[PDB]
């Protein structure tokens, strides 16, 4: 029951997904890694809930494995930051690249385009990074990179957490992630939009889409209310967004990490 024009609209974010995610991560290479060797207590707060164990499996067969160290609370807490700031900075990337090969996106004023970015990168990111989780070990798996979560569901405390699981739990199909982007990347609220009425129309039509697709392909009784489910998820994700910001601007204030391209997406 898709009208021809929402059957050419999830064709073009599938088409600008397939071209711009590189799902093996293949293409992420020469990322920094941890060293083989007060406000503080909030970045610490912030930080120890977010800790991963890194695994880099070699093309030979070789395998490299890191644990990361205690909080001390010291300097430890950052031995990550700067490879991860890497791992941010190759998938803003990708973003952009997504972005920039959609018809809807190209055809919007350039200020616009940069302050849709800005707005939405970390969230499309995000979004990006639960395809590649697995929620029954907790871990990542970008490729030849995995990263594992370090109890029970003490960890569905940290909102980015209880996201990922929360998202995968709803087993969606690669359209509605496609989709779940363009609702995200078409937010009329960003500050510096000026195409406001635009933005909004182009929001409203890929919701609608999303609401069809669900409509006409998922008819099970699991799936009733998938739709405000995913918008409700939407709304979690900008609030993630807004909180992520401030850490991370915390995180600059004690010792800089991010990259040019964080700090040009950051505003720095
Ligand atoms: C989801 C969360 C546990 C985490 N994912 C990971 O560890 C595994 C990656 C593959 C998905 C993540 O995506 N983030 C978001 C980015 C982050 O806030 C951050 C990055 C760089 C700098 Cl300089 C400062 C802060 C972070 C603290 C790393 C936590």
């Amino acid at each position: 029951g898709l009208t021809e024009e929402q059957r050419m609209m999830i064709r073009e974010l599938m088409d600008a997904q397939m071209k711009t995610f590189d799902t093996t991560f293949s293409h992420f290479k020469n990322f920094r890694l941890p060293g083989v060797l007060a406000k503080w207590s909030q970045v610490r707060k912030d930080l120890c809930s977010l800790k991963v164990s890194l695994q880099l499996r070699g093309e030979d067969g070789s395998v490299w494995n890191y644990k990361p160290p205690a909080d001390s609370g010291g300097k430890e807490i950052f031995s990550l930051l700067p490879h991860m700031a890497d791992m941010s900075t190759y998938m803003f990337k990708g973003i952009i690249s997504f972005a920039k090969v959609i018809s809807y996106f190209r055809d919007l004023p350039i200020e616009d385009q940069i302050s849709l970015l800005k707005g939405a990168a970390f969230e499309l990111c995000q979004l990006r990074f639960n395809t590649v989780f697995n929620a029954e070990t907790g871990t990542w798996e970008c490729g030849r990179l995995s990263y594992c979560l370090e109890g029970f569901q003490q960890l569905l405390l940290e909102p980015m957490l209880k996201f990922h699981y929360m998202l995968k739990k709803l087993q969606l199909h690669e359209e509605e992630y496609v989709l779940m982007q363009a609702i995200s990347l078409f937010s009329p609220d960003r500050p510096g939009v000026l195409q406001h009425r635009v933005v909004d129309q182009l929001q409203e039509q890929f919701a609608i889409t999303l609401k069809s697709y669900i409509e006409c392909n998922r008819p099970q009784p699991a799936h009733r209310f998938l739709f405000l489910k995913i918008m409700a998820m939407l709304t979690e994700l900008r609030s993630i967004n807004a909180q992520h910001t401030q850490r991370l601007l915390r995180i600059q204030d004690i010792h800089p990490f991010a990259t040019p391209l964080m700090q040009e997406l950051f505003g720095i």
